C-alpha cells in the first residue's frame, strides 16, 4: 500500500480561521486565529511561523501576520480586511499560507490552503480548522 500511503494528506499542521462579509462597509473580514501541530524541524527545532493572507487573482501585496518565534502552536489572533464589493467577490479565492521565517535564507513554506469565495456561505460567520496542504 505504499503508493496509497504516499497519496494521503501529510501531517503539516492545521490553521483555524474565520471569515465574514461586512455588508454595511462592503468589506471581507478575515480572522487568522491560531495554528496547531506544525511539523518539527531537524535537531528537535521548532519553526518561526507566520501567515500570508491574500486574494487571487488580485495582484496587490499580500497581508502577513506577525512572526511567532520558536513555536509549533502559535496563537495569532489577527484580523485583516479586504475592501471588495460583494458583487466582485465570488470570482476570487482567499489563500492562507503558513511560512517559517528565517532571517538568512528563503522562508520555507510549511503549507497552504485556499477558500474560493463562490463556496463561501455569506451572511453567517465561517470558522473552521483546515489541514495545511503541501506546496
Ligand atoms: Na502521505
Ligand atoms: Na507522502
Ligand atoms: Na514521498
Ligand atoms: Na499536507
Ligand atoms: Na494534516
Ligand atoms: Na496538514
Ligand atoms: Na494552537
Amino acid at each position: 500500500g505504499g503508493g496509497i500511503l504516499d497519496s494521503m494528506v501529510e501531517k503539516l499542521g492545521k490553521l483555524q480561521y474565520s471569515l465574514d462579509y461586512d455588508f454595511q462597509n462592503n468589506q471581507l473580514l478575515v480572522g487568522i486565529i491560531q495554528a496547531a501541530e506544525l511539523p518539527a524541524l531537524d535537531m528537535g527545532g521548532t519553526s518561526d511561523p507566520y501567515v500570508k493572507v491574500f486574494l487571487l487573482p488580485d495582484k496587490k501585496k499580500k497581508f502577513e501576520t506577525k512572526v511567532h518565534r520558536k513555536t509549533l502552536n502559535p496563537v495569532f489572533n489577527e484580523q485583516f480586511t479586504f475592501k471588495v464589493p460583494y458583487s466582485e467577490l465570488g470570482g476570487k479565492t482567499l489563500v492562507m499560507a503558513v511560512y517559517d521565517f528565517d532571517r538568512f535564507s528563503k522562508h520555507d513554506i510549511i503549507g497552504e490552503f485556499k477558500v474560493p469565495m463562490n463556496t463561501v456561505d455569506f451572511g453567517h460567520v465561517t470558522e473552521e480548522w483546515r489541514d495545511l496542504q503541501s506546496a
